[PDB]
């Protein structure tokens, strides 16, 4: 699949910021009404060290059927950083981007979107160069304040920032910890919150398009 590339991955820490700032200007949060027909799930891995995996998944949507795997190896240059994740795992994800023959309908990433110190998570981070609507989906909290839903399957709670919405929290699993959904690009609150949720099988924690891709990254291990 094509993409723009919107500015230069080799940067100092302090430089990968100020880039942040000026792409939040390019999200559009726009509604995602009706339903998908092909939902592409993220994931990455670091087997040893010193090579990176990126896997892409695309499935078929409501059926949840695999339609095409692609994946790239690479190296790693770029530290982990809590807010500069795109700066680490962008450039590999965008290698597979390339190899991609499905067009995906919505992308969904293993990260923040919106739910961001300055609100371009990763997920809406490679929306903007995608071009095509992207949720983020996380297991942990890198921002924003909400009170923890009711144990009940299907509970959730906003995820604020101050007094504006920047995700929700949601008890896919009782008994496990939430999920934190927040938009990416050509997406808003209420569209990934519905679309998550119609993505995550009752009995599982995690949605379909990102545990079957972290299930490859595994099972295609080098
Ligand atoms: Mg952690
Ligand atoms: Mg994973």
């Amino acid at each position: 699949m094509d993409y723009r590339q919107l500015h230069r991955w080799d940067l100092p820490p302090e430089e990968a910021i100020k880039v942040q700032n000026e792409l939040r200007k390019k999200i559009k949060l726009t509604p995602y009404e009706g339903e998908p027909e092909y939902v592409a799930g993220v994931d990455l891995s670091f087997p040893g060290k010193e090579e990176g995996l990126a896997v892409i998944v695309v499935l078929e949507y409501p059926s949840f059927k695999i339609l095409e795997v692609v994946s790239e190896r690479g190296e790693i240059t770029f530290p982990y950083i809590p807010g500069l994740l795109a700066f680490r795992q962008g450039p590999l994800f965008l290698k597979a981007w390339e190899k991609l023959r499905t067009k995906p309908d919505v992308v969904v990433f293993d990260g923040q979107g919106l739910a961001h110190p300055r609100k371009l998570g990763i997920a809406s981070h490679m929306g903007l160069f995608i071009e095509i609507p992207t949720i983020g989906v996380a297991k942990s909290r890198l921002y924003g304040t909400f009170k923890m839903p009711e144990d009940k399957r299907c509970s959730w709670s906003y995820l604020y920032d101050g007094e504006e919405i920047i995700g929700c929290v949601i008890r896919t699993k009782e008994g496990s910890a939430p999920i934190f959904v927040s938009p990416g690009h050509l997406m808003d609150v209420e569209s990934s919150k519905r679309l998550i949720k119609a993505f995550t099988l009752p009995g599982r924690r995690i949605p379909e398009p990102t545990r079957l891709a972290h299930i490859y990254t595994q099972r295609l291990k080098k």
